[PDB]
Formats: C-alpha cells, sequence, structure tokens
C-alpha cells in the first residue's frame, strides 16, 4: 500500500504554477516543491524555435498532471473539502467561465514565447501588446466578476476563480497597468491577500524566489 | 432546481471553432437546440459561443465552462470518463487547445499582427498551431484508442477536431501528426460530428463566398 504523494514542479514567478499552488494551499495539501530554472529554459527555447507539473504517486503508479485548469479540477474532485467550486450547476459554470477568462482569454497573450516572438519581430511591441491584452482581459473580467462577487469572485468563499484572478493581477502590475478601473477585482484581491493560503502561495514565499 | 426541464439556444457563427466545440457537445449528447446566428464577419468589417438556457434565462459563456455544464446536467452519454486520472488527461488535452493553441490564432490577435506586419498573421498562426498539435500528437498517442482518449468520443475530441480544421485553413501540413489525423478520420465518420461541422450550419456561405 502506497498512500498518495504530491510533488509540484514550479517556478516562483510563474502565474500558471501559482494558480496550482493556490489550489494546494487552499485545500491544506502538503507537497514537495521542485524548482525549475525557467529563465535558463526560456533562453534555450528562444534559440530553438513546462510548469506546472503535478506529479502524483499512489499505489506504486506515477501520474504527471499538466494544465493548470485540469490540475485544479483534479484537486477539486480528489480532495473535495474545502470546496473550490460551488455546489450548484449555475455557480459552477460561472466560476469556470471566470477562470477561463484568465486561463484562455488573458494569460496566453502575455506568454513568454508570444512576447518573445513579437519582440524579435518588432522591438518594444511586446510591451504594448501585453498591456493591451491584459487590460482588455481585466476590463471584461471586472464586469463579469462584479455580477456575482461577494467578498470573493463568487460569493463569500474563495473559488477557482480567485486562483486565476490573483496571479493575473500581479502580472498586470509587472507590466505597469493602472488597476484603478477594476475596483471589484482589487477588492477581491485584497480579501484574498489577507488569507494564509494566499500568502503561502505567493511568488516571494517560494523556495526559488531570489 | 437545476435539473428541471430546459430549452436551449446557441449563439453561433458557422466558422467559430469555439462555437463548434459546443455544437459537438450538444450533438454528442443528443440535445436539440435553436441556432441563433451571429455574423462575426459583418460585425467586424463594419459574444460567441453563448448557450442560452431557458426554463427565466441563464447565459452560459466560455466553451469549457459550457461543456462542463452539459456534462453535469446531462451525464449520459459521458464526454468525461468516471476515473479521476482519465478526467485529468481529457481536460489537459482540451486545455492544450483551449488555452494553449486557439488563443494564439483568434481573430483579434491575427488582425493586430497583420496590421503591424502584413502577411505575418498566417505565419504566426502556423507556428503556434503546429506547436500545439505537436504536443497533442504526443499527449494523445499515450492513451488514445480510436479517439483522443480511449475508444469513444470525449471532450478532448470536441477541441481537437475544430483545431485541425483551422490548421488546414492556414495551410499547415498535417503529415507530422498521424495519430491526430486518424482520430480526426474516426470522428468525421460519426453523425454528430457531421452535424456540427461548419458546412452544415444555417449561416454557412457557399464555398465561393468564403474567405481564407
Amino acid at each position: 500500500f502506497q498512500s498518495m504523494t504530491l510533488r509540484l514542479y514550479s517556478y516562483w514567478r510563474s502565474s500558471s504554477a501559482w494558480r496550482v499552488r493556490l489550489g494546494l494551499a487552499l485545500k491544506g495539501l502538503a507537497y514537495e516543491y521542485r524548482a525549475v530554472d525557467l529563465l535558463a529554459q526560456e533562453q534555450f527555447q528562444a534559440a530553438h524555435q513546462q510548469v506546472p507539473v503535478l506529479e502524483v504517486e499512489e499505489d506504486g503508479r506515477t501520474h504527471l498532471l499538466v494544465q493548470s485548469m485540469a490540475i485544479l479540477e483534479w484537486l477539486e474532485e480528489r480532495h473535495p473539502e474545502p470546496a473550490l467550486l460551488p455546489p450548484d450547476l449555475w455557480g459552477r459554470a460561472r466560476v469556470r467561465a471566470l477562470a477561463e477568462h484568465v486561463n484562455s482569454g488573458t494569460q496566453p497573450m502575455q506568454n513568454a514565447l508570444v512576447l518573445r516572438m513579437l519582440r524579435e519581430k518588432v522591438p518594444g511591441w511586446d510591451r504594448e501588446w501585453a498591456r493591451f491584452f491584459i487590460a482588455r482581459g481585466l476590463a471584461a473580467l471586472e464586469t463579469a466578476v462584479r455580477d456575482g462577487a461577494g467578498r470573493f469572485s463568487h460569493g463569500d468563499a474563495p473559488t477557482l476563480a480567485d486562483c486565476y484572478l490573483v496571479p493575473q493581477l500581479y502580472n498586470a502590475r509587472r507590466f505597469g497597468l493602472d488597476l484603478e478601473p477594476y475596483p471589484t477585482l482589487r477588492r477581491v484581491d485584497e480579501a484574498c491577500a489577507a488569507l494564509a493560503p494566499f500568502q503561502a502561495a505567493h511568488p516571494d514565499r517560494q523556495p526559488d524566489a531570489p
């Protein structure tokens, strides 16, 4: 008998990895942190045309789970409490949509490879592009979150939606975006920041934070 | 009471890959729906998909959220397996497309690319689609039977099929993805896939009035 073990391949500043760190922390799940040298990896990838990976061992078999949303859905199914999705069908669809706004609708357009391609083609274009797409994504997210937010993105408890929102706002700040136009997002971000699991998952608390 | 009887209306554009995913979920579950055409081209030259659920009105958005709702509300036939590992694999295959491939070739992205550099949007699309399909080919190859996951259609095929159509649109050579081609062929022979294809949609133009 081999009871389940968790290992996360992570980079301190990766928003994708951070989402999964939030799911793990909110669920009270311990895991081995395995740092990936993402800056070296990206330099190599650049010259030649990834995290998170959640490695799970149980009963002598190993599973390598990838894609933040798939990993988070697995955490929610495998370890139900505390719940990061609401119990009702409508609320679940809303929370998944908020998460996907970020997962598919905002973050990909500020992918390191995307920005690198833009920068190699036209220097500086990468910054303009990231700012445009992140602001666009946040404007749409602000509207959607406002219609249904309580203390958090959905009602009065953290959900998968907050796990996507928080790292995306950090990236927005990195690109120098004014967050004043997203008051609901800022309020929710502040509520999350006061929670111990959010503090634990933050880039600055990770073993590979320089 | 979220399992009461309902009526469905899909806001769709014939060529929208995101809408196509939802059309596939509906067809595979045998669910009738009203087609509400949204002319994305007319409304460009001058939101899709939205699944409107009526019983009071709920507007469901984002292809993956809509498909997960369909799977919860109408569990049979299942487009996610019952085992948790298989669910994670299927969702990962879906997300490789949903977040890892399609966003890099969406309409606004392509437009802004060719606005700053003419011609480059199609080279870019081919680069990112190829990148995505290469990952899929390998991830699918470990666990595919006749389809992306095992021997029956799942959510993974709902994402794969429209993405391969877009690959062809952009003139990407599909020879390096033999597993994906075989899965595409298996899906294409099924009635629900035939029903959901762009060419069969109410707003589809004839071939001679289509853009590349």
